[PDB]
């Protein structure tokens, strides 16, 4: 597991980030709550740096989508990125 | 589980149909890879009717959302709808 | 996936063998309620033989477990047979 | 999610505990590699007791089987208690 989706997985499912980053109720998608805060406070700790542009850069690299209504609260989601699925991590890929 | 979500799950799963509307890889999304094919060939075997903006705006009443990419085919996902998660369907309300 | 995890897994799941082998509820397990009809009836159309023995042996030699109460209806389990996931069942080795 | 569960999940799911008590690679089952460390030297670290017997007997309350080979560590599995499946433990009763 590449070291990007490592510190992402453990990120997400970390109950001390959760009032920012979180994962959905059923963990096939994940959500960061509040963008602004989440990129200054939360990505300087796991990612050293606070651009979420960069960040998104990466999960768009890493194949993630985004879910949006069929008719802030960003939730992103990638078919190999689902709470609990740890082997299935594996073939998250560039 | 209401009638919708039981003859959608019927349709995702169904191997027949999979070249016009499939569970993604993980099945936690699923894909319609033509939406007008989808509505006159497949959409009538299992809803018995043909009109697609019904069905979406079935899925929209569901809470079902559309997965985008970060930046013709759709795909659709509920984190209650996931497949194999035959119980978790008892979540997806109206 | 070894064709005899792939006729297992469309066997479990199929609707019209679930009077006799089943997924359980959640899908984390498969049980088989009525061992000599299914040995007469299910492994005849799937794997040409009626011997529940060896059956078993083929679950065994893939590392599949039994499930038993802390303190006939038998029910096999396999970290990766699991309901729905379909790729983790590439994980099933001899 | 009564508390009984709840300190279950966290003890298998706690990276800390992981040399006695861990989840499966799949998460469809946990296994406890050696009883009497386990009872001695993490049960009391979330059930705040160290005797293996009521412990077991809970899980048995709550209808967790074992885990056993077709023909000192044992592995336990519900249906409804999968790493990951918070809201499937719901479905968890005494
Ligand atoms: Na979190
Ligand atoms: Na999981
Ligand atoms: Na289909
Ligand atoms: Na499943
Ligand atoms: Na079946
Ligand atoms: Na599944
Ligand atoms: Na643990
Ligand atoms: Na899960």
């Amino acid at each position: 597991v590449p070291a990007f989706l490592g510190n992402l997985w453990a990120l997400v499912g970390d109950p001390g980030t959760d009032h920012l980053i979180r994962w959905s109720p059923s963990g096939t998608s994940f959500l960061v709550s509040d963008q602004s805060r989440f990129a200054k406070e939360v990505l300087p700790q796991y990612f050293k740096h606070s651009n979420m542009a960069s960040f998104v850069r990466q999960l768009n690299m890493y194949g993630f989508r985004k879910v949006v209504s069929i008719e802030d609260h960003v939730e992103f989601q990638h078919p190999s990125f689902v709470r609990g699925r740890e082997q299935l991590l594996e073939r998250v890929r560039r």
